[PDB]
């Protein structure tokens, strides 16, 4: 069908600090040339569930994909928790081609180490809000195809950075809508 | 078809302070698993048409829906002004099922009074701009399924909050794009 | 098909200061009642490729369309670089009707000179980031049908304004997602 997602439940599927300490809620809906994306992140256990003054205010969630658009196991997100939608769940077969969901490699080329400075269009930068409190911004940076980790063909990364002291709080952010150009259609 | 909307005209349809003092422009377009939403709000009469120093800088527009996805009459938005699109208008039959437009209850569960602190992913927080002037932010908070008013099955609320003194101005904001996960597909 | 775009390559197609000094990357995907848009801008040559302290911190990119939704040659964007998608390129026939991609004239009416103050819903205002650096905001203002230049039927303009001193840098911004109501469906 035309949605890849994590499912909308709260079962931990992602690494912020340690394995499966967090729930990434990510939905990618194919709209022709573009994917319409929706993302949020919640810490369920570990450091980011009850932050301290020294907790690093920078968290990168990496989704690395192979040439078939299939998630690599070195990704932050667990493979078992990511697939095509069926009802409120995911399909049973694990290895379904997803090239039409991948970010376009002409729009968003892989880095070349010389320039060490790619096109800014490879990123989206905005704010989401910790605890859904309007005075608690967290910068979200979405980057397309900027990883080289583990021979990936494509990548989507979500980086959350902040400056304010959110010690004693649970990391949880508002939802963010975005789009990107796809490899196929 | 695949759009629910208010129509794009300027005929008042909504309550900010009193009945039908304002035009909510809202379009919900079904894109599979997600709705693509577009919203703006204009005060046509009453307090928010010519604000004062004491006008409350917090306005909640509530859309409450029943189990069929049909707007409840206790909503801020008038029933008569909300339906499936036809041309630049709305269809003639008033009571059309709209469950596929409703926010997903697994992604966006109704509150349980104990925790008194739901998932932050149930909200979207950003800024729109009063008068389309870049120095006049208004915080927009969109919340999914967080109301319990009048036995609603689903809800979408738009809250506009601000801190700057917009006395002597008409409330009118720029358009805001968003998406959310739907109950069905 | 259902995408109008510039293509995702880096071949200059647009005027910031002089002809074809910049690459506008713009994709418009038809989703029923709405277009899902994605935009970014890069200066390849001229003033905006290496800004100075006096470079004007205001750049308007104008797309003017005729009654058939076809770009007028007085637009900032070159005609030769804009058309319906095929693969990663554009179709061969140059003059394809695109009314279903045009911004809705009821939602976004042309100005009437008296009020000299249209509906704020005709604009979207947010920030994108120069160099994809989180401390370098650039205000993006998208306006629908607000031009009268050259007898246009429709218009979409992208204005980039800023206040910080970005001297010695290349103008290049992060991607921005938006939507608008269309004339037809
Ligand atoms: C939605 C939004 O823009 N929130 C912003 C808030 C609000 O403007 C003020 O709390 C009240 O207006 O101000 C900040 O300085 C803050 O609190 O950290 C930045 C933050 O991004
Ligand atoms: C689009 C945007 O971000 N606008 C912001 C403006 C501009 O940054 C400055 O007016 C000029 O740069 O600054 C604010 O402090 C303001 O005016 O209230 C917050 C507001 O949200
Ligand atoms: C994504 C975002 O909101 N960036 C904002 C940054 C960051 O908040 C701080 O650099 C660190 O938090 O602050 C600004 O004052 C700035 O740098 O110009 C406004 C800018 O829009």
């Amino acid at each position: 069908r035309r949605t890849l997602w994590t499912t909308p439940d709260t079962s931990p599927n992602c690494k912020m600090s340690t394995e499966k300490d967090s729930k990434l809620t990510l939905t990618l809906t194919k709209c022709g040339s573009q994917v319409l994306g929706n993302v949020s992140l919640l810490a369920v256990t570990g450091e980011y569930h009850q932050m301290t003054a020294t907790t690093k205010k920078d968290v990168k969630i990496s989704l690395l994909f192979d040439e078939n658009g299939i998630l690599l196991p070195s990704s932050s997100l667990s493979k078992d928790y990511w697939n095509y939608r069926s009802d409120d769940s995911i399909v049973s077969q694990k290895y379904n081609n997803a090239v039409p969901f991948m970010p376009n490699l002409t729009a968003y080329p892989k880095p070349s180490a010389q320039n060490a400075k790619n096109y800014s269009r490879t990123k989206i930068i905005s704010n989401v809000y910790l605890g859904a409190l309007t005075y608690q911004p967290v910068i979200i940076t979405i980057a397309f195809n900027q990883e080289t980790e583990n021979g990936c063909a494509y990548s989507i990364t979500f980086t959350f950075t902040w400056q304010k002291d959110y010690s004693a709080q649970q990391f949880d952010v508002t939802s963010f809508t975005f789009s990107y150009l796809t490899q196929e259609n």
